[PDB]
């Protein structure tokens, strides 16, 4: 009860999702599809296992054109099937969702969020800003927002346990929130999540999808000073070139 520090921090593909590539940058013309990744992320802490986000809906399986008839019709396009419903990604890893500590959402979009109906009993620690948007605005999904669930509002910076910290980082949603990790193997950890979707946008403040793009910049501001003073690594929440030097499960950081 003496650990500071999480003993695994892992990193869970959980399908895909097309993206037009305006939303990495939003300056380019629309018409060219990426195939960014999906992610959810498992710690194993010393109270127990949390897991942050919980991937796609089940609409999703097998089923690209779910955003016919949206906003992001022809520039959303899911990549999901059976096996990345997060109850079969939990199975294959070794839980049920009753065996969690808590969830954890970064955010309500439908890729972060998808699967939060699975979590019945385990709190759902989610920002009142980003809950009280998710009743109305039209980017989310109803599966993203079921009336029910054990949801663990907070408001601004939490430490959910020692070792495991979230920042607000509104903008790319409006209470999208990021995570400072401290791990036995590697110590600071800052898992940007859509804050910034690519070295890029965190780096070159190259614009990219958000609700409220001034926001979103100054968001990343507050992570470059917790950078400036922690020194983290660094990993992004879309990133196709960073993936390909991440560990993965059953890696673990
Ligand atoms: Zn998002
Ligand atoms: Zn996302």
């Amino acid at each position: 009860g003496h650990m500071a520090t999480v003993k695994k921090l892992y990193f869970v593909p959980a399908g895909r999702c097309m993206l037009d590539h305006s939303f990495v940058n939003s300056a380019l013309t629309p018409g060219k599809l990426l195939n960014v990744p999906v992610w959810c992320y498992l710690l194993e802490t010393e109270e127990g296992p949390i897991l942050v986000d919980t991937g796609m809906p089940e609409s999703a399986v097998n089923n690209e054109g779910l955003c016919n008839g949206t906003f992001g019709e022809g520039q959303i396009l899911p990549k999901m099937t059976e096996e990345d419903r997060i109850v079969n990604i939990l199975k294959r890893v070794g839980y049920e969702p009753d065996d969690l500590l808590y969830i954890i959402s970064s955010h309500l979009h439908f890729d972060h969020a998808g699967g939060n109906g699975a979590f019945t009993n385990t709190p759902i620690i989610v920002q009142r800003t980003e809950y009280e948007a998710a009743l109305h605005r039209e980017e989310y999904m109803t599966e993203c927002i079921l009336p029910h669930l054990n949801y663990k509002i907070i408001e601004g910076d939490y430490e959910v346990v020692p070792g495991v910290q979230l920042l607000y980082t509104p903008g790319h949603s409006p209470g999208h929130q990021s995570l400072f990790i401290e791990t036995e193997q590697s110590g600071s950890v800052l898992l940007t999540i859509d804050a910034s979707y690519t070295k890029e946008n965190f780096e070159d403040e190259v614009p990219f999808a958000g609700f409220d793009p001034e926001l979103a910049l100054s968001s990343i501001k507050r992570l470059k000073e917790v950078v400036k003073k922690e020194k983290p690594m660094i990993f992004f929440g879309h990133d196709i070139e960073q993936e390909k030097s991440c560990r993965v499960f059953p890696e673990y950081i």
